[PDB]
């Protein structure tokens, strides 16, 4: 059966991901901007940044910001969620990780962006409950074989300069969200290594590979998740087992962004060499995926 | 290898599902209750009270539509988490179908399936104007893959009788909304139809233009009929592909479910035995490890101990 290579370009916003991956047998599943702005709701991006502003300015409550914020995170990852679901059937097993794949699918972000990272970063900003965050983790789709996630690398001061340009419609420069999101993505990369090096959160919770204190597990030592004796409630501990399961099988690659669009584009091409591809499940899988990838781009990509 | 029998008793509230599920277990078998404690303390505060009050404010014209959807969506997310984590934690243990075939080593009886929190209630609330169709479709797209041996028992009770029942059985925060009762009832009716329409070979894409245990129902008698919303329609007249792809997920999730109907218009003991009768002809599954049994047993017993009642 033909082989496919899936590549999910992810990381904090304002790094140059999209603006260097478009540059990059090869299909590009762009950002669902039309779905965020119109199809699922109107100006979701604007709504997100405005609520954090009213929150920050004391015009609304933590609880107000939280319901508005949770609701919107559902809108943000909808296209990512259906795409996975419709795609999942065609993904076969690892391809003796071989000749060039029949198709390379470049995604502008992975389902965990809206299901884990942004929700985690907003909890870190005081606008989302760790319980809501864990609800989204619990809803992360199973990790199919060949899930290659490229995360971005760029110094802060430089990310601020880019961010100053990658201003989405409705977006407001919030260096705190920029720091909350950078940290979240940082912990994300540490979590994968932790899990892949054989770390057990249950065994390390009472506080070579990263320290549990440097993985995403640190965020869930939140007072809301703990019983009167400091015990993590089981529902939550089960949501953490699922986070461990989902993340350990992912393949993570770092693309340094502190270089030229060419260089970034050039680097992404090199990383390609160690990504895990897979076989499709049917003869028509490739053609169907392509049309899927083109139909998504036309409709929701702006 | 040891087999397992999972049964989710679902359907509208105010019918007697929880009582009979209990009874059934009072006759091994383990009970996975409604995460009441999660809905009112662990996940958030008084979520059921929050749900019924928001619709109310909506109805009173005190809150706008958008205000309510924002609250409903969030509330519905809290309502389903225990169901969703339990399902994701169970999954690695579920093996292939066995059948019924002799008695199972373990029988799990669930109070509602994940699709209640991720589909039925949201669809009923959309229908009540308290949530958006895109949001419902967003939940649908997130319904977990249907494990084999998914036996769903949906309840039936005459409308008048259901109404009088509701007029008693007090849930904290729940305020008697009969419009919501009918909505939830119709949603569950469409659900049953949908599973079947799907099993009789129905194709929503082939039948879109038209908008066993019985003949194939009409697409307009299935859940697909709710998604004929102008919000989800492209200027050309058809659904945008995002929503169309979500409906493909719905058909895929409900196609492998084994739905059964239980009559609630009888005594609690009757419902128990009527249910204990449906059970026999229900699909079983092996577990993936022998120790899946003890594992599964404790998860259920732990869930109940921490979230039930
Ligand atoms: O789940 C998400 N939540 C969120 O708030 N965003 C913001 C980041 C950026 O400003 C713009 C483009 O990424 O959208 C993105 C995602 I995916
Ligand atoms: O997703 C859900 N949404 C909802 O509104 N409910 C209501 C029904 C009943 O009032 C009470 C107990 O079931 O909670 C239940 C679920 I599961």
């Amino acid at each position: 059966m033909p082989t496919l290579l899936r590549v999910y370009i992810d990381g904090p916003h304002g790094m140059g991901k999209t603006t260097t991956t478009q540059l990059l047998d090869i299909v590009y599943v762009p950002e669902p901007m039309t779905y965020w702005r119109v199809l699922g709701a109107s100006e979701t991006i604007a709504n997100i940044y405005t609520t954090q502003h009213r929150l920050d300015q004391g015009e609304i409550s933590a609880g107000d910001a939280a319901v508005v914020m949770t609701s919107a995170q559902i809108t943000m990852g909808m296209p990512y969620a259906v795409t996975d679901a419709v795609l999942a059937p065609h993904i076969g097993g690892e391809a003796g990780s071989a000749p060039p794949p029949a198709l390379t699918l470049i995604f502008d972000r992975h389902p965990i962006a809206a299901l884990l990272c942004y929700p985690a970063a907003r909890y870190l900003m005081g606008s989302m409950t760790p319980q809501a965050v864990l609800a989204f983790v619990a809803l992360i789709p199973p990790t199919l074989p060949g899930t290659n996630i490229v995360l971005g690398a760029l110094p802060e001061d430089r990310h601020i300069d880019r961010l100053a340009k990658r201003q989405r419609p409705g977006e407001r420069l919030d260096l705190a969200m920029l720091a909350a999101i950078r940290r979240v993505y940082g912990l994300l990369a540490n979590t994968v290594r932790y899990l892949q090096c054989g770390g057990s959160w249950r065994e390390d919770w009472g506080q070579p590979r990263p320290h549990i204190g440097d993985t995403l597990f640190t965020l869930f030592r939140a007072p809301e998740l703990l019983a009167p004796n400091g015990d993590l409630y089981n529902v939550f501990a089960w949501a953490l087992d699922v986070l461990a399961k989902r993340l350990r099988s992912m393949h993570v690659f770092i693309l340094d962004y502190d270089q030229s669009p060419a260089g970034c584009r050039d680097a992404l091409l090199q990383l390609t060499s160690g990504m895990v591809q897979t076989h499709v499940t049917t003869p028509g899988s490739i053609p169907t995926i392509c049309d899927l990838a083109r139909t998504f781009a036309r409709e929701m990509g702006e």
